[PDB]
């Protein structure tokens, strides 16, 4: 029993973190096989980051200008290229700790673990969600860029995020491991405002299911609703529209608990309309939206 | 910027988890050097766990009855002993991945990372606090016993917790790595009720400091208080008494922010008396008490 905001074990990713230094800029890189992946802004002076021309800046850089250090051993860089907003540094040694891995581009509402690193050294691990406005709410100080987000399926690390920037509002923006930003963000120090941070409805429902399974039941009511009726209330409270796809995804949690998805919708509807009245659910005073239906099943079933 | 409930990187502890099987009971064990540490209740039939006599049960057990598996390789058990509520299984092979380590017995209010495991395989990592009633609020299913709690100081893992039991109220009890329970709990399936789960005052204040540092400032007021005046309000709200020791510990966060500890006490006092009025602090609708002053400094400074 008990339900916790739970990250994947980080060891497989710890084994992949290196330090990348270009001139006076030191960031993190991800070493998989004989490639090191890092944010292309490693090549910028903070002056450059006002309006950088990365192709032009990169002409001035050689293999030997990229200093790559794994623990306290230097890797030999034998090639470099830019793919979107990342650099791929070819090194002469395959990472002996390379796990089975994939690069995946997640959808908004999907959750992942971040291994926060500084100078290629892990400081901590936490669970995130790709927000509907394509930001993440992370914990990233200067030096943390190149820290990655991942999921693990048994022995395969799916890398979904690399950290690139903090918006003036203190929320975070980054790329997949092909170097394509999530959302409309650019690796430039300019006016970039996030859109509406809406609540991930399907995740709230999954977490209400988790609460029932773990004995927190006070919010279960006598009501049901329809997708359309629920969605009117969702819209009013800046919740994501609930789709039949979302209902299908919640099917197994529905089955296990014997609470129809639309009944749990009606419970969530009353919580939105009435508030918590100073009560808590799984130790929260607000409705948690950074557990996926998959996360709830995994943690409630004990997958390794 | 941003502040997250952050666990230590788990890799060093992942390398220490094994499976222990005695008859039909399979739990987790911690392999350090040539010793495997596990809960002594590995020897019990669930019938036994009503009123077990562990010394008597252990007479019936040989080295060869303890099946120890590290990945998919069996370890040879060459000795076994009971220390308090843990078994120490001597194996013929030193764990090659043994990190630098210590066994520490933490105080209530101290935080630690848990690596939740099943069958000696890591499923996830989360941050906990030793509650003032010597319980922890974890995420533990059947098979999770022998999962451990730890802190890391650069390269040294301090092991502070091994998971042994769930109370009927779905909160968790366990031992240090000398096998001594935290609090008054016993490894018996009997009536065991937790005392008052009071709020860790010094941790709330540390987290209010974290909030100020990360730009969440709406709750800062024009007031101050005294330790005695604050403590009257603390008592009323089932908060731990604040001591001069706690004030001294918050000194560096006071210094960094320029907010006197007693001013932040007065802010917390108004939050207790007035509530959040539907507002949030670092994305919470309640006052978080599972960050230590040390945790706030570490995460705000980016220690690795
Ligand atoms: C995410 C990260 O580590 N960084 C550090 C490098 N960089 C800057 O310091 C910078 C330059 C101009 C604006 O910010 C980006 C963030
Ligand atoms: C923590 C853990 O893994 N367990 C599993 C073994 N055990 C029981 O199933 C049990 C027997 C009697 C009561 O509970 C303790 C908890």
């Amino acid at each position: 029993s008990g339900f916790r905001k739970m990250a994947f074990p980080s060891g497989k990713v710890e084994g992949c973190m290196v330090q990348v230094t270009c001139g006076t800029t030191t960031l993190n890189g991800l070493w998989l096989d004989d490639v090191v992946y890092c944010p292309r802004h490693v090549i910028c002076t903070s002056e450059d980051m006002l309006n950088p021309n990365y192709e032009d800046l990169l002409i001035r850089k050689s293999n030997h200008n990229f200093l790559v250090q794994a623990g306290n051993v230097q890797l030999r860089v034998i090639g470099h290229s830019m793919q979107n907003c990342v650099l791929k540094l070819k090194v002469d040694t395959a990472n002996p700790k390379t796990p089975k891995y994939k690069f995946v581009r997640i959808q908004p509402g999907q959750t992942f673990s971040v291994l926060a690193c500084y100078n290629g050294s892990p400081s901590g691990v936490y669970q995130c969600a790709m927000r509907p406005n394509f930001t993440i709410k992370g914990s990233f100080l200067n030096g943390s860029c190149g820290s990655v987000g991942f999921n693990i399926d048994y022995d395969c690390v799916s890398f979904c995020y690399m950290h690139h920037m903090e918006l003036p509002t203190g929320v975070h923006a980054g790329t997949d491991l092909e170097g394509n930003f999530y959302g409309p963000f650019v690796d430039r120090q300019t006016a970039q405002a996030a859109g509406t941070d809406t609540t991930i409805t399907v995740n709230v429902l999954a977490w209400l299911y988790a609460a029932v399974i773990n004995g927190d039941r006070w919010f279960l009511n006598r009501f049901t609703t329809t997708l359309n009726d629920f969605n009117l209330v969702a819209m009013k409270y800046n919740y994501e529209p609930l789709t039949q796809d979302h209902v299908d995804i919640l099917g197994p949690l529905s089955a296990q608990t014997g609470i129809a998805v639309l009944d749990m919708c009606a419970s969530l509807k009353e919580l939105l309309q009435n508030g918590m009245n100073g009560r808590t659910i799984l130790g929260s005073a607000l409705l948690e939206d950074e557990f996926t239906p998959f996360d709830v099943v995994r943690q409630c079933s004990g997958v390794t």
